[PDB]
């Protein structure tokens, strides 16, 4: 499977659904995550990722291993989404930051 990690908060610039042949992408109100049993590890959708935010799960920075089960689990609570989205409207801003964890919204 495939996980979304910390630049993706605060950005959330959704093209990374166009590319899922599976749809198994879940929305939160700053953040998206995967569902790792519905994720067929096509890979279709890390280059698109404007935030490149997304990595394989082997390839996940030691510094984010936290973000596998945040994904796991958020993925069972929030709404599937399968359409691309405008950005969040200071996305530019926050795309860069670190530690963006201590502003993720359930
Ligand atoms: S790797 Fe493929 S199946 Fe998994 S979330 Fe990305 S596009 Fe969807
Ligand atoms: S910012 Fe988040 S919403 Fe998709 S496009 Fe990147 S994983």
């Amino acid at each position: 499977a495939f996980v979304v990690t910390d630049n993706c908060i605060k950005c959330k610039y959704t093209d990374c659904v166009e590319e899922c042949p599976v749809d198994c992408f879940y929305e939160g109100p700053n953040f998206l995550v995967i569902h790792p049993d519905e994720c067929i590890d096509c890979a279709l959708c890390e280059p698109e990722c404007p935030a490149q935010a997304i990595f394989s799960e082997d390839e996940v920075p030691e510094d984010m291993q936290e973000f596998i089960q945040l994904n796991a689990e958020l993925a069972e609570v929030w709404p599937n989404i399968t359409e691309k989205k405008d950005p969040l409207p200071d996305a530019e801003d926050w795309d860069g930051v670190k530690g963006k964890l201590q502003h993720l919204e359930r």
